[PDB]
């Protein structure tokens, strides 16, 4: 067994104005490296492992592609696995601060505090846990973020092979938030609470083999259906002296609805192309039909059919289910394991005109009754050697729903050099 080794990668990101030319800041242009040791160990049937993290960069870049000063040092895994349960080789019980992944990235691709429990068989795919954030493990950050405080997740899941290459699953997340909004008049913060509540989401999934770069099949799919019920406060801010203020809250239940669905045609064993459709439903009385995601989800996925992560809707967008349509067309290369590029063209759309969004990548004020958000144009270009060195960039053109007084275009671009050892 190998116990020990270094991940070194240094990253260039040029961002422009994410705030589309509204507000101060929203500007990157810098550099920096990100350091990542880490140790193994292994004593029958009990495992245990630590990653560490070190970073220096020019100003805040983005070295991380998972949900989350200049420099910092960090803890990012600390766990201990446990395999003595079962008589099967693909069940364990892991504890601690672990990654939590999902095919799809839409519920869970993070770093998380966890008891996790997984049970993976030739016909049958089962796992079940509990979540909650405690700390950043961060030396730039003494306080946890109020957003990810007192916020309990309690997940399920269970899938089960029909057909060869054919799943079809359920999966269950219940998020319990004991914690309590901004008063009236506050300073909202940036890592402040949306949302307090009771939440459980319920959703029925299948695939044939959306997220394999490798499939003997012609054509590929991914059908989702999501329900969310339960009991949601919303907080209501307002602008002033560009400080969010807290403005009162929204207490009622939900009944929204998440649609994600998409194709692929594997033209050869190098090129392919597809066509993708997902809905999050907006609206209804006191935001009752306003759709969300877990909290944990990056919307990072192979839907390409390439190597390479691509995020779901957009590199410079980077939106989320919520009051959002979108309408993605892409296509794909391969060279063997040597190189891949993909490009993805996506366009943006509200269910509601008087209701907010979900996004990231974008800090800009939307006018009321307008429903176009606009276009976007993504590259991802990988070339492999252990050490790759990635270009990812997304170009996004605003809609009418931004108007006049916001640039006619934004950027977001990196590159990333990953030699591991
Ligand atoms: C619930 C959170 C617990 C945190 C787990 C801490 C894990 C930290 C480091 C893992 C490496 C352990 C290596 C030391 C060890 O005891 O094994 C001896 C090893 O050298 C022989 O294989
Ligand atoms: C300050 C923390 C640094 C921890 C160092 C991590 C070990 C690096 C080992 C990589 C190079 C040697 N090798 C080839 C044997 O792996
Ligand atoms: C394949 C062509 C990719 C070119 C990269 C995109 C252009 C961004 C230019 C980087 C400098 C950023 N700045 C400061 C001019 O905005
Ligand atoms: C071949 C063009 C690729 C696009 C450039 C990627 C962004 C790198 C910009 C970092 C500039 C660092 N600086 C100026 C702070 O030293
Ligand atoms: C390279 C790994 C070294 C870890 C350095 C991180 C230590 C800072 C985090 C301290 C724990 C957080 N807190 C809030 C509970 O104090
Ligand atoms: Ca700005
Ligand atoms: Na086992
Ligand atoms: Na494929």
């Amino acid at each position: 067994p190998k116990n020990f080794g270094l991940d070194v990668k240094i990253t260039g990101e040029s961002e422009n104005d994410r705030d589309l030319g509204t507000a101060p800041g929203g500007t990157l242009n810098d550099i920096g490296i990100d350091l990542r040791p880490w140790a193994f160990g292994q004593w029958g049937d009990w495992s245990a492992y630590f990653m560490g993290q070190a970073v220096a960069a020019t100003d805040t870049i983005e070295t991380d592609t998972l949900q989350s000063d200049k420099s910092y040092l960090a803890a990012r895994e600390f766990w201990v696995d446990y395999a003595g349960l079962t008589a099967y080789p693909g069940e364990h019980l892991r504890f601690g601060r672990q990654r939590l992944r999902e095919d799809s990235g839409q519920w869970q691709d993070t770093n998380i505090e966890a008891l996790n429990w997984s049970f993976e068989t030739t016909l049958l795919n089962a796992h079940a846990g509990v979540a909650q954030r405690f700390s950043e493990y961060r030396t730039d950050l003494d306080e946890l973020a109020p957003e990810d405080k007192d916020r309990t997740h309690v997940f399920g899941d269970i899938s089960t092979q029909w057909a060869p290459h054919h799943r079809i699953g359920v999966r269950i997340h219940h998020a319990d938030d004991s914690g309590h909004l901004r008063r009236p008049g506050e300073e909202v913060d940036n890592l402040d609470k949306t949302y307090t509540g009771q939440l459980t989401w319920l959703g029925i999934e299948a695939t044939g083999d959306a997220y394999n770069y490798r499939s003997s099949m012609p054509l590929n799919y991914w059908a989702s259906a999501t329900w969310l019920t339960g009991d949601r406060d919303n907080l209501t801010t307002t602008t002033v002296d560009d400080r969010r203020i807290a403005t009162g809250k929204q207490s009622g239940d939900v009944n929204a609805f998440g649609v994600d669905l998409g194709l692929r045609w594997n033209i050869d064993e190098q090129w392919k192309a597809g066509v993708g459709y997902a809905r999050g439903s907006g609206g209804g009385k006191d935001g009752e039909e306003q759709f969300q995601q877990t909290g944990l989800e990056s919307n990072r996925s192979n839907f390409t059919g390439t190597r390479s992560r691509v995020h779901r809707f957009g590199e410079a967008f980077r939106g989320e289910l919520s009051n959002l349509q979108a309408a993605t067309l892409f296509g794909s290369w391969q060279l063997r394991e040597d190189y891949d590029a993909s490009l993805v063209y996506h366009k943006f759309w509200r269910v509601d005109d008087d209701s907010d969004i979900g996004t990231s990548g974008i800090n800009a004020a939307l006018q009321p009754g307008e429903k176009d958000i606009g276009q976007e144009l993504d590259l991802v270009v990988t070339k492999y050697f252990s050490a790759l060195i990635r270009f990812r960039g997304g170009l996004f053109k605003p809609g009418d729903a931004y108007g006049p007084g916001t640039d006619s275009t934004m950027h977001r671009a990196f590159v990333d050099f990953i030699w591991r050892f």
